[PDB]
């Protein structure tokens, strides 16, 4: 499997029902590791890293494809339809399951549901829309970047998971982030910064459960009421006593346990 190689797919468990787990900005499958042992004896579980991760082949990574969003779509419906999997339980962290969001247009045969993890459909304010990041403060970070981009990568980090630098989800997912390479990490970076969705999320129609923290410098708590009132299909909120962008890797003693209900649990 060319594609299941590309994209270091692993599949675990068993069942006529399909956990897909779909990681975030900065990390691969392995964030999964401590949520995967609890879902394999009652589902099949699919792992894949999107394509950037520095677990993959750079040359694999099209700056044009992967400069908008559903080219990471593509890819997971590309992975979906190679291992036969069809209306699966997709759980994704961040612009992970946005891109589910959007597959799902795309191909609602292969979602029953999307459990997301901080999702966000756009970052910068406008006149209506919240997102968290002044048009002005974004601009003056991305032009940072190549030029500063040790010092944007790391700096931010602290903020962006909420937990020290001795901790060991700072040190995990340090350790996937500077994998990457820099140059692939800009341009998936200039993409989630300039990404806008709010035009779409009415033809998203697959159930869609919003998993949040109650504190998110990435993902005010607003976006996720945002996401509900705008998406076509039916969906859910949980605020989760938890902070950081990052909860099932930073807090997984609260994260875990609602990742699962989400997942067992229709809405
Ligand atoms: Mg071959
Ligand atoms: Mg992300």
């Amino acid at each position: 499997s060319s594609i299941g190689l590309a994209h270091n797919v692993t599949i675990l468990g068993s069942g006529e029902t399909t956990v897909v787990l779909g990681h975030g900005y900065g990390t691969d499958q392995s964030v999964w590791k401590l949520l995967v042992p609890y879902l394999v004896d009652d589902y099949k579980v699919l792992l894949y890293d999107h394509m950037g991760a520095g677990t993959t082949n750079p040359d694999y990574f099209d700056f044009d494809r992967y400069s908008s969003l559903e080219g990471y779509s593509y890819d997971l419906i590309a992975i979906l339809e190679e291992f036969q999997v069809s209306k699966c339980i997709y759980v994704g962290h961040s612009m992970s399951s946005m891109a589910a969001a959007v597959a799902s247009i795309f191909r609602p045969d292969l979602f029953h549901k999307l459990v997301m993890i901080s999702p966000t459909p756009r970052l910068i304010n406008t006149e209506e829309y919240y997102g968290g990041f002044e048009q002005k403060v974004m601009d003056e970070t991305l032009r940072s970047l190549d030029e500063n981009f040790k010092s944007l990568s790391l700096g931010t980090a602290p903020l962006l998971l909420a937990c020290d630098l001795e901790s060991a989800a700072m040190q995990e997912y340090c350790r996937t982030l500077f994998n990457m390479r820099p140059d692939i990490a800009c341009c998936i970076t200039r993409m989630i910064c300039g990404l806008d969705l709010r035009p779409y999320l009415g033809h998203v129609t697959v159930p869609c459960h919003i998993i949040q923290s109650s504190n998110d410098i990435m993902v005010p708590v607003a976006v996720g009421e945002y996401l509900r009132k705008n998406l076509g299909g039916p969906s859910v909120v949980e605020v989760m006593p938890t902070e950081g962008h990052l909860p099932h890797l930073s807090m997984p003693e609260v994260t875990i346990p609602v990742v699962l209900r989400h997942i067992r649990q229709d809405i």
